[PDB]
């Protein structure tokens, strides 16, 4: 207890405690009720400590249900712009809107699922299925949230990679790819004081996670997590194995809405009986509140005068500046995959047909999907929990018009995905710019026929079909497409008149203002693929399970997969084009700390794990003739005195923005950690010490342009 940055919050924690009564501490812990307060979930004000009724809100990536909020971009569009800064700033801009609709805590961001399954319906709300990267993308959300007074919750603890069968399969990890991939994200959100973690519907090891005892050895012991463990909503399963298991709020409190309280006065007397001991009401108690007073809500917080219920009404509108960092975020994560002599960007067209529900905002109304359930009109969100109602949404044509305006280019609008309408007018314009998707979402909702997850890696709505419509009556075709996750484009490329293709991802209300910053040049496109792209979908080597998930290709996921069994993707992890072109050289890679590591145990693990041992550095050079920026990455391969494992590693990006003709440096400190490995035989962390570390510096998981080694010691 206090253990790292928490010392005075348990201080404080434990004075309160000492007010209490068991039935307060049973309400500290026991959801009020599905509905019943004003958030998605609450719990009883304790008037003795002056704690209010603590708020848990909804989601990821901007306040769920209450009106005039932010409609932040997604999770993986954040991560798709490899920028710290953005990261950091998207987290500090929510957690601004949560507080100041007194919000105790934001649920999220998102850990788990990291997207091992390309099709899964949840990827798009988190940061990748690289460890390193989804990591840093954690680290600086949790910060940024947390800077802006709110409580982050990194969830959902763990092993929930599909929306099918989510609240009755298990998922069975075996220990090394447990700790260097599923974990390795939270183990980052808990290293950067994360207040909460949500513990997941899935079974681990064939036990629900909020009934399994590795809340307490995995997260309050390995990595001596200092915060309070909450349930997905009705994860609780019963009363005394989710108290012992370490869970410490049972979250709505009832079985969506049946008054049924496993907890409450159950809990009291599971206590009263001998079952669950007074002690760990006392720790569930200590750690809420320890949490509370960490990011100081038990001074001056706002007060909630609003409900989820009555339409999002009652509070102030909070959404100040934050459409900037919306606009950056949607623009800086768009990813330009091919681009034929310079197609784009675009410079003066006599005329561009636009062809495509995509291209604009759903005719029956931007929010009119209840928790975005339909992929129609222009996708800037998937569907379920972690969503927000746009207070507007730049659909590409909105941006468009007004360019195409200015340039008089003379716009053939075909906003529909009739394919006879779509060739019809892609023949009467120079240039055509056709508008595709894919989407999924939490699996309570069905779209398409497809429960949460999808079904293929196809676009949805006959795009490939849309698409060869437009290419078959035009020899200039920019393809635009705004998907959730991987899509299999090998259809799309085989077309001879698609000269460009721009995957802009789902980038929220912003959306079609960062299109247009990209299409008419007034950036260059900076984003790059935070997964492969696939030439068939059997080369992902993972897919939906109809049962059990064991996990057999353990930590060769992604890239890392298609490397180690040497599968050329289409667009492999870390891959963009720019508008420019970018030249590295001058490597250096220097161990500045061969020391032994602290092993006193602080939050995220033995705090030695996250010294910097080692920085790597390369100078870019821009070599083209337009402004641009470079995301510049780090893969290690580990020594032959490791254990097997992927040939490269992400252990590090940079990216640095040139003018025409010019050099920066790039720089990347590596963590102990980074340069570890997962040894089952001792169950701890070793780094390497004989041979020598593979560095790979490049601009891509495959581009790469420099090598070089780190003697081990
Ligand atoms: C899950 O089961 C695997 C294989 O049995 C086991 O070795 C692993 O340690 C388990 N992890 C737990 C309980 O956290
Ligand atoms: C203890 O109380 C809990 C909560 O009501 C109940 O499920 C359990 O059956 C009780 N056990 C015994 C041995 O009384
Ligand atoms: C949103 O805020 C504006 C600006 O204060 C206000 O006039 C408008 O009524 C608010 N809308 C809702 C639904 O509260
Ligand atoms: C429409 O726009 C494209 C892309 O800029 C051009 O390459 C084409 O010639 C047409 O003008």
């Amino acid at each position: 207890p206090g253990d790292g940055d928490w010392a005075a919050a348990y201080k404080k924690a434990t004075a309160a405690l000492a007010k209490l009564s068991n039935t307060d501490k049973a309400s500290i812990v026991t959801g009020v009720g599905w509905e019943k307060g004003p958030c998605v979930g609450n719990t009883a004000a304790v008037a003795s400590i002056g704690l209010p009724e603590l708020c848990y809100q909804d989601g990821p990536l901007g306040i769920r249900f209450v009106q005039n909020v932010t409609a932040f971009p997604t999770g993986i569009q954040t991560a798709s712009t490899w920028d710290i800064s953005l990261i950091y700033s998207r987290g500090l801009a929510l957690g601004q809107e949560a507080k100041a609709l007194g919000i105790n805590v934001q649920l999220g961001p998102v850990a788990g699922p990291i997207g091992k399954i390309p099709e899964a319906g949840r990827n798009w709300e988190g940061f990748s299925p690289d460890p390193y990267l989804n990591g840093l993308a954690m680290s600086n959300t949790i910060t940024g949230m947390q800077d802006a007074g709110v409580q982050a919750c990194a969830k959902h603890f763990i092993g929930n990679e599909q929306e099918t069968n989510r609240d009755t399969m298990s998922s069975n990890i075996d220990d090394r790819t447990f700790h260097e991939l599923y974990l390795w994200p939270f183990a980052d959100a808990i290293k950067a004081n994360v207040a909460s973690i949500m513990c997941s519907y899935n079974k681990f090891n064939e036990t629900y996670a909020c009934e399994n005892n590795f809340l307490t050895t995995i997260l309050k012991g390995e990595l001596d997590f200092q915060g309070f463990v909450v349930s997905d909503w009705a994860a609780q399963h019963t009363t005394i194995g989710s108290a012992n298991a370490g869970l410490d709020v049972a979250m709505p409190g009832d079985n969506f809405g049946d008054n049924y309280y496993l907890w409450g006065s159950n809990l009291l007397a599971a206590i009263s009986n001998g079952t669950v001991a007074q002690s760990r009401l006392d720790d569930m108690v200590t750690r809420i509140l320890a949490s509370w007073y960490f990011v100081g809500q038990d001074q001056g917080y706002p007060a909630v005068t609003w409900s989820s219920w009555n339409g999002g009404l009652g509070g102030p509108n909070v959404q100040a500046d934050h459409k900037q960092v919306a606009r950056a975020i949607a623009r800086d994560g768009i990813v330009l995959l091919t681009n034929k002599n310079k197609a784009l960007p675009l410079k003066k067209p006599a005329s561009l047909a636009i062809i495509g529900q995509d291209a604009i905002d759903n005719p029956a109304g931007i929010n009119s999907c209840s928790d975005r359930g339909c992929d129609t009109g222009h996708l800037a969100m998937g569907w379920g929990s972690g969503t927000a109602d746009f207070p507007y949404l730049v659909a590409p044509l909105d941006a468009i018009t007004p360019l195409a305006q200015a340039q008089g280019t003379k716009l053939v609008l075909s906003t529909t995905d009739s394919t006879s309408a779509a060739a019809s007018a892609a023949a009467a314009a120079e240039t055509a710019i056709v508008f595709i998707t894919a989407d999924s979402g939490e699996g309570y909702i069905t779209v398409d026929g497809q429960l949460g997850d999808r079904n293929s890696l196809a676009p949805w709505n006959n795009g490939t079909a849309l698409v060869q419509a437009v290419a078959s009556a035009s020899k200039n075709v920019i393809v635009v497409i705004n998907s959730v996750g991987p899509l299999i484009l090998e259809d799309i490329l085989a077309l001879s008149s698609v000269k460009a293709i721009v995957w802009a991802g789902v980038s929220g209300q912003e959306s079609g203002n960062g299109l247009a910053d990209i299409l008419y040049g007034s950036v260059s496109p900076s984003g790059k693929l935070p997964y492969t792209i696939a030439k068939q979908a059997s080369d992902y080597g993972t897919a939906i399970v109809p049962g059990d998930d064991n996990f057999p290709e353990g930590l060769f996921v992604d890239y890392r997969h298609f490397d180690q069994a040497n599968i050329q993707p289409r667009f492999e992890f870390g891959y963009g084009l720019s508008y420019t072109t970018f030249q590295y050289s001058q490597l250096t890679a220097k161990y500045s700390d061969t020391s032994a590591g602290s092993s006193t145990l602080a939050p995220g693990g033995p705090k030695g794990l996250y010294d910097i041992v080692a920085t790597v550095t390369a100078k870019v050079t821009n070599s083209g003739t337009v402004s641009g920026a470079e995301v510049a990455q780090l893969y290690i391969g580990l020594p032959g005195s490791a254990p097997a494992s992927p040939p490269k590693q992400l252990r590090g990006f940079d990216k640095i923005s040139l003018k025409p003709g010019k050099s920066g440096t790039v720089t990347f400190n590596l963590r102990r950690k980074d340069l570890s490995y997962w040894d089952t035989a001792s169950a701890q962390w070793v780094t390497p010490t004989s041979g020598e570390f593979s560095l790979y510096v490049g601009a891509s998981s495959r581009d790469i342009r420099l090598q070089g080694s780190l003697k081990c010691s």
